[PDB]
Formats: C-alpha cells, structure tokens, sequence
C-alpha cells in the first residue's frame, strides 16, 4: 500500500491527485491518504477528509484551525491529528507512517514543505518547477546530505522524460544527482510545448496583447500564473532550467518544440540516437500517478489514446523574436550562478504587472532582461543554511529590483 | 568487450549489422566479431575476415571449404578456425566465447541455426519474423527448458517496442515466455506500418495492381518478398502475431496503425494508459545495434532525429476491406494453433505467384483464406522434436495446399 500525503490538496495539483487516488482505488485498493494540508479552504478539507479519512489534517490558517476541528467531529469514528501552520506540515513530514509526499503549493510554502520533506527522506513528488529553478542548487545539496530522499518530477514534460527512461538505470541515481545523464544515456532532450495562445500572433499583435486576450487558452484551463508564462513562453524557460537541475542535461543539448496538439509530452534522444517520446491526451493525472506509482504502475480506467482520431502531430521551433522570453531563460541557466533565481524573482513581478495590466507584452521581457543585467554573480555558500538564506536574498532583491524598474517608467 | 556472431553476414541484417559494429567500433572499442558464417559468398566472407578478424570463420556450402582456407592466408597475423556446413554452424554456438548470434538467415537454416544457438544458452538477435510466425509454440518450449537462452527482436516494430520498457521488468521475464506483458505492465501495442504503395487506392484500383507497380515502396528499398508483404499488408499480419508471440500481448489489444512518415516505430500503451514509443528516421542500424547492446546503449555518430524538419507526423486506421491479409493473420493468430504456420507458409506461395505475375492482388488473399478454411487444428506434440516436425509437415501440406488452388484455377 502507498501511504501518501498530500500538500495543497483543494489546489490544481491536489484535486487531480485525489481525483486518480480515488479513481485507481476503485480498481485495487493501492493507496492510503494519510495527510492532507490545505491553506485556508477548511470547508473542502472536511469534505475531503470525510470521504479519505487521513491520520492527519493540517491547515496552515489558524484562523479556521478551531472550526475545522468542529466540522471534524461530524465524521462517524475519525479520530485524526488535526493540526496547523508550518508545524503542522513538519510534523507530517517526519511521520513514519507516510512514504510519498505530493507538493501541489507554490512559492515559498512550496520550497519550505518540499526541504522538510526531504530532510525526512521522504520521496517527493515535485510539481512546483520554481524551486527547482531558483533553489536547484540548494535542493541538489539537501539531497546529497539526505541521500534516501528522492524527488520524482510531475510537471508534465519532466515526467514524460522520467518515464522515457529506463528504471534499471534511473534506480542507479536519482534526480538532481550529478551524472543521472550519463548514467541514463541521455544525449538531448526535446521539451514539448503547447506554444501558448500567442502563438501564431505577428509582432505587432504581439505588441498590443493583453491578459484577459491570453486568459483564454487553446487546450485547457489553468492558473492565472502559468497561463500567462504558457503566453509569453517563460514557462518553457523555467522548464528548461528544470530540466538541467533535474536530469544533468546541458544546455545546447535542450531544445524546445512547439506540439500545438499536447500529445507528446516531451522525448529523449539516447546517446545512439534512438528517440523515445511519452505520450497521452493532456491530462495531469498521468503525471501525478506516475510520481506516486514509480518505480511500477498500476491500473487506471483513463481513456485509451485514439491515434487515428488524433490523426495529425506537428513540431516546429519557436521563434525567439517573438518569445524572448525563452532566450532570457537560457541565457540566464548558461550563466549559472544564481542567475536562474533573478530570472524566476523578475518573471514573477512582471508577469504579474501584465496580469493586472500595467505593463505590456515586451514590457516582461524587457524588465526581466534589466534586472538580469544589473545582477552580479555571488560566492555560493558551502553551508546549506547559509546557502538557503542567500537564495532568498537574492529573490528578494531582484523582485524589488523589479519593482524599481518598473515604478522608473511608472 | 560484447563477443558477437553474424549468421547469414552477406546479407542485408548481416551486412548492416557489420556496419553499424565498425561504425561503433571506431568510438569505443566494444564488440569482438567472434563468428561469421555465410552460405557461398566465399569472396565477401574473405573480405570481412580481413577487417573483422573473427576467431571462427564458417561457410555453409563445402565446395568452397578449400577455396576459402586459401583465401585466408592472405592475412598476416591470423589463424582462425575454419569450419563448415551445419557442423560448422554447431560448433560456433557451442563456443564459450560467443555471447550474443545475430540470425539474419531465412527460412529453415535461420530456425535450425537459431535452434542451435538457444540450446547453447545464448543470446539471440533474430529478424527472421517468418520463424516466429511459424514456429513460434516450438521457440517457446525451447526457450522454457533454456532457461539462460533469449530471443531479443531486430524487427523495426518489435524492437520499438522492446526499447519502450523498462529493463528493470524486462530482466524478471524474457521475450516469448508466458506473462511477459503482466510482468511489464503492457495493456496495448500500437503497431506502426509504413501503408506501402496502394493506401490510397480504391477497390477497382487494387484489383488490376502488378507486381512492378508493388516494388516501388513509397519509403525503402528491400527485399523483393518482403515488398510485397508491405504492399498488401500481410508484412504487418505477420508481425500482428510475432508481437503475440514475443511480447504475450492478446490480439485484441494489437492495433495496426498506418504511419506513412516511419518515424515513429511502434508505441506501447501500458495499464495507466501512458503510451511510451520510440521515434528515428527509417534505418535499420538501430534495431540491430540494439539488439547487441540491450540492456545497454553504446553510443554512434548517426545523424540526430530534427523533429522540426519532419514537421508532421500522421496516422490512420487500416481499411480491412482493402488489405484483407491484414484481416486473416489476425484470424489466423485469433484461431491459434499451427493456424500461423499455415498462414505462413500459404503466404509464402501466394506471394511469390503474385511476384511472378500469375495471380492477382485480391487472388493472394484468396488463396490464403482457403488454405486457412481447409486446416484443422491439432493436437500439439508435447515432444519438441516431434513438434518440430509437425510444423514442418503443417507448413509443407499448406505450400502444397496453396498451389494446388492455384493450379485448380490455372
Ligand atoms: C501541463 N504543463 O506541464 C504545463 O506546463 C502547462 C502547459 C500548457 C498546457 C498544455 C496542455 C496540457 C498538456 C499536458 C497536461 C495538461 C495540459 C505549458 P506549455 O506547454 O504552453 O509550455
Ligand atoms: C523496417 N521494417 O521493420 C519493416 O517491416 C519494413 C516496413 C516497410 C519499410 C518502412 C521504412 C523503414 C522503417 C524502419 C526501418 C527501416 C525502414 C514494413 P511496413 O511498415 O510497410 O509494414
Ligand atoms: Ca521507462
Ligand atoms: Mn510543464
Ligand atoms: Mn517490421
């Protein structure tokens, strides 16, 4: 039975965890939910634990920690450590009775839970792809230090190279890890990209693009965040450096392609030249399963994939005038350093600017781009918690350096 | 080092297989060719003992036994042992140096070489479809009483397939053996076909079709009787029951999918749904290189796949009304038996006739449904001698059957 945790259980990523947990379940009774966390939704929550039954309930706002024990009591023979905060979410991490924990929160929540869930060895099934880019090196240094803890991607493209792989090797290191494509046999990595809903735009479209013009996506329905980075392609930027930290792949050896279909979610090229590729309808349940069955899979009743209906797969490559975006991130991951965390801190206060419509289309770029010029390369802390402090520091400072960019052009 | 033998090295597995090893070979130093054995082609064999250096030298016909000890001493420092016929072949197999036998020989040598090499508990790569096809029940019980003895598949589709896994569950199982899909998680295998020339062909069209119009393949020059397979579809019924056999998938979970681009192979559909397959352009060095190198992956200098420049790739469903050989290897595989035997061996009559221009295309799929009607399952020897022999004698009634019919018409 895998005993599994889940971290911001009412959110995108929780929903559909509990959603392929309780369809898989229905199959073959596989996995036990032994904690659920949520921030502040303690109505959804209740209803959740009232069908689950975790060992543990956390909510991080105190402020409805006492009604939540109320609502609680309703639940006929539940009795469940109900706890609160970022103590409640340690104390989940270091229990014994859970094996796999699922990380569906973002920023700095989602930093914090995923280096607690790792100090506890815990195997962490990682959808957050911003701590991975602004804290890869502290993330790659927790996990040399506790070194039967193990991150499992979810983001959908590093899960379809994860499972493009062979186990037989992946078992012989692990994500993060120096070596893991040697040790794979990885040559290059093709990252597959929806493109956006900018995609076919001319430049002078692009100029005038608003967010309410992007906050309506030709595939699915998203947060607001990550709709904006699909429209201006920074998410593929940030996935890029994604994939650097979490399989050692350099790079001139990433290319990202645009599959406007969404049916192959990224491939592999092995160092004979064999290509193999991951493929399914979109659909973030495949993904999520995988992190939790790895290294086996188990039986679901998704709908089986209908080539000849599909018909047609496309691939062609970005242009960069249009998405500069994508340019900043590589050029910020080749640089090194801490340059991907200024990348990450400027793209969040820019993207949001646009998302409130303060600032342009070009604007994002630009302001990232600034902000990634002023930046000067720091000594990398040998001490973990030096390193961590360094880290936020650094987001913080380019954040605000955002801001000033922007509060100059007003 | 990996320590091969090519059986049939003259011919075209044999002459690529060759290919390939040097072209490694050059990058790393990691195959010895142990063995080469060929037929009558004493020059060309000369020719590669040169470069290759193998401990054994074998040529089947013994009229050149003399000519080819000749011939040899041409080279310097070499002092090989020189064998020939069937002695010859049996005595390489029982070698201790030799690790892994390509069999790119056809027919009957090709089943009795391979026989040989499975009960010397060695690793064989075989691309003779036909033998598996025919005598699938016979490599079976072979297989189960050797128990350090494998089949690794060289077919194109196959080998796709074989790379999709994960050797982690791959080394609990074995090609061919009952529960190798259980054990790896496969639910279903799309078969990818090339279409060959007729796919958008009417019914009027493909009644009056020649055999000239069939040896013009829309994507690789092959074999003449392997055209023709291509042409009516009867290349993929043969390899709908050869995945039965080496992968134990049931026929109603093999779907053969018309992929005019031959990019990507073949695609593994496992029980979470997630489908996983491997992608190259048309190219048979990699399936061979594979099925040298599994569990590994050695590296080679061939040109990387540029997935923008392909651009499309489609799929459609095969018309059964239009390729009705399709249809009868399936009914064929469905029915079991020495059916496929007998599916075989009809084929091998039918296709010829058609090659020869005295039959038409509607005619071979005629022929070979009532060679199929008139056969009665039997019971199958517990002996594998005797079980051998049976196939012969159910393959040699079927040619006899099928020509007859045709004479009947003539
Ligand atoms: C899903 N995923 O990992 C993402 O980063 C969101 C996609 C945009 C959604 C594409 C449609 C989709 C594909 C797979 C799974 C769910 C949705 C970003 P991109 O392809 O536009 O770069
Ligand atoms: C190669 N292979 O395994 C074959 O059975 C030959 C192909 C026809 C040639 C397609 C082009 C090709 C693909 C892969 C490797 C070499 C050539 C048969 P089909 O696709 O027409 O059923
Ligand atoms: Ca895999
Ligand atoms: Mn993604
Ligand atoms: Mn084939």
């Amino acid at each position: 039975p895998i005993n599994v945790a889940i971290f911001g259980s009412t959110g995108s990523i929780g929903t559909n965890a509990l959603n392929i947990i309780r369809e898989c379940n229905k199959i073959e009774n596989v996995f036990n939910v032994k904690a659920l966390y949520v921030n502040k939704s303690v109505n959804e929550l209740y209803e959740q634990a009232r069908e689950f039954l975790p060992e543990y309930l956390c909510i991080h706002d105190k402020s409805v920690y006492e009604e939540l024990k109320e609502l609680v009591k309703n639940i006929k023979d539940y009795k469940p450590i109900i706890l609160c905060g970022d103590e409640g979410m340690k104390e989940i991490c270091s229990s014994n009775s859970i094996d796999k924990i699922v990380i569906g929160i973002d920023s700095f929540q989602g930093l914090y839970s995923t280096m607690y869930a790792i100090m506890n060895n815990k195997i962490v099934a990682l959808a957050n792809k911003e701590s991975i880019v602004s804290a890869g090196f502290f993330l790659k240094k927790l996990l040399n230090i506790h070194k039967n803890a193990k991150i499992i991607p979810v983001d959908s493209e590093h899960s379809a190279i994860f499972q493009c792989l062979d186990n037989n090797k992946v078992l012989k290191t692990k994500c993060l890890q120096d070596n893991f494509s040697k040790i794979n046999n990885i040559n290059k990595i093709f990252l597959c990209s929806s493109g956006g809903p900018f995609q076919n735009l001319t430049m002078d479209e692009l100029k005038n693009v608003t967010s309410e013009n992007a906050l309506k996506h030709p595939k699915w329905k998203m947060g607001k965040k990550i709709t904006i980075d699909s429209a201006t392609m920074m998410n593929k930027g940030l996935e890029v450096i994604e994939t650097h930290f979490l399989f050692d792949v350099d790079y001139n050896d990433i290319e990202v392609i645009v599959h406007k279909e969404c049916i192959i979610h990224s491939c592999v090229e092995f160092i004979d030249k064999s290509v193999i590729s991951q493929m399914y309808y979109p659909d973030m349940q495949i993904p999520i399963l995988y992190s939790l069955t790895w290294p086996d899979r188990i039986k679901t009743n998704l709908k089986p994939l209908d080539l000849a209906q599909v018909s047609t797969l496309t691939f062609h490559k970005p242009s960069l005038e249009h998405f500069p975006c994508i340019k900043l991130a590589y050029q910020a991951g080749i640089k090194g350093n801490f340059y991907p965390t200024v990348l990450n801190a400027s793209n969040e206060i820019a993207n949001n600017l646009f998302l409130n419509n303060k600032i342009k289309y070009f604007d994002i770029s630009s302001i990232i781009s600034q902000v990634l010029e002023s930046f000067n390369s720091q000594k990398v802390s040998e001490n973990s918690e030096d390193l961590m402090k360094q880290i936020l520091q650094i987001h913080s400072w380019a954040k605000d350096k955002a801001t000033d960019i922007y509060n100059k052009h007003n």
